[PDB]
């Protein structure tokens, strides 16, 4: 088996050539060769039976990945287990390989204007895809927007996707005062993008309610209209009980931006879901005039549905269930 910085890394003989990319706090990341197709490809090394919520993460980003097929979104190309369940202890999802994601460019890199709507642009039509399917993301943030040799985005990590009926950054508030709509994703788009306007986060909360003062003091607070919308009465009460803030104008924090760019961010930064813009409407707007072309935006064929529910399932049952659905990568399915 080959090994990587000692860790077994069990692809071979169709995968060789191992090199580290990085990892998490499961999962192991790694570029190689596909010696069969002759391509170089990323394969995550995944080990996630011990705990019940790893083993929702892999079996929703498997059962999610394997059905979208969009441009603006990572594929998978083959998974690698073993051939029984009882010796399953890893899996090995294998994709594109992909240079760089958007964390890592703008650690180096300041984005002209036409950098920063080329990307938003693709972030939106990957988004629009996504929600066609009636799925909520739920962790859009610069390290899930992955760019390959061409400059292609591709939006990734869909192990906390749900079916819409580690850092907080970029959670839209309603989450932190608990029915979470597609708007959340579209909170999160507003964050990246404020965050390619200055190579800087734009609500970098040290914990919990760090991260709603950081929210309120640039949007002030929220009006009645606004308040009005929370459902979670405690959560209304504790928002009552905070000092009252002035909203910062747009242009104050970032004086030298497009107009166009800070009319769109206002709008996907808005306290309340219900009045945020949503993603057909960004698409739209004239920040992203010049690549908006809804003949060339595919949407799903029909929404995606779990069939099932995994939030309660013990893990020797998902175990099974992600053994199931790699059988298709065996010699046998
Ligand atoms: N398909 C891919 N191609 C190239 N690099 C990839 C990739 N999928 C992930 N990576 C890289 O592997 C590293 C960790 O990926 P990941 O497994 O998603 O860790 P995490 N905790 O950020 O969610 C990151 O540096 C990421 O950019
Ligand atoms: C792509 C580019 C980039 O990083 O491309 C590689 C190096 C292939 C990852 C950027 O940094 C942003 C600009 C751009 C969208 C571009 O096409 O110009 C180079």
């Amino acid at each position: 088996p080959e090994m990587v910085r000692g860790q077994v890394f069990d692809v071979g003989p169709r995968y060789t050539n191992l090199s580290y990319i990085g990892e998490g706090a499961y999962g192991m990341v790694c570029s190689a060769y596909d010696n069969v197709n002759k391509v170089r490809v990323a394969i995550k090394k995944i080990s996630p039976f011990e705990h019940q919520t790893y083993c929702q993460r892999t079996l929703r980003e498997i059962k999610i990945l394997l059905r979208f097929r969009h441009e603006n979104i990572i594929g998978i190309n083959d998974i690698i287990r073993a051939p029984t369940i009882e010796q399953m202890k890893d899996v090995y999802i294998v994709q594109d390989l992909m240079e760089t994601d958007l964390y890592k460019l703008l650690k180096t890199q300041h984005l002209s204007n036409d950098h920063i709507c080329y990307f938003l642009y693709q972030i939106l039509r990957g988004l629009k895809y996504i929600h066609s399917a009636n799925v909520l993301h739920r962790d859009l943030k610069p390290s899930n927007l992955l760019l390959n040799t061409t400059c292609d985005l591709k939006i990734c990590d869909f192990g906390l996707a749900r079916v819409a009926d580690a850092t907080r950054w970029y959670r839209a508030p309603e989450i932190m005062l608990n029915g979470y709509t597609k708007s959340i994703d579209i909170w999160s788009v507003g964050c990246i993008l404020a965050e390619m306007l200055s190579n800087r986060p734009i609500f970098p909360g040290k914990h919990y309610l760090d991260q709603l003062n950081h929210i309120l003091g640039i949007l002030g607070s929220p009006s009645q209209e606004d308040l009005n919308c929370i459902i979670n009465l405690k959560a209304r009460n504790y928002l009552l009980s905070l000092p009252h803030k002035n909203k910062v104008p747009w242009n104050r924090l970032f004086p030298n931006a497009d107009s166009k760019a800070l009319d769109l961010l206002d709008k996907m930064l808005t306290f309340n879901p219900h009045k945020r813009i949503e993603v057909e409407q960004a698409l739209a707007h004239p920040y992203l005039e010049q690549y908006y072309d809804p003949s060339d935006e595919p949407i799903a064929e029909a929404p995606f549905k779990f069939d099932m529910e995994l939030d309660d399932l013990p893990k020797e049952k998902l175990k099974e269930l992600i053994f199931e659905e790699t059988a298709r990568f065996q010699p046998g399915y």
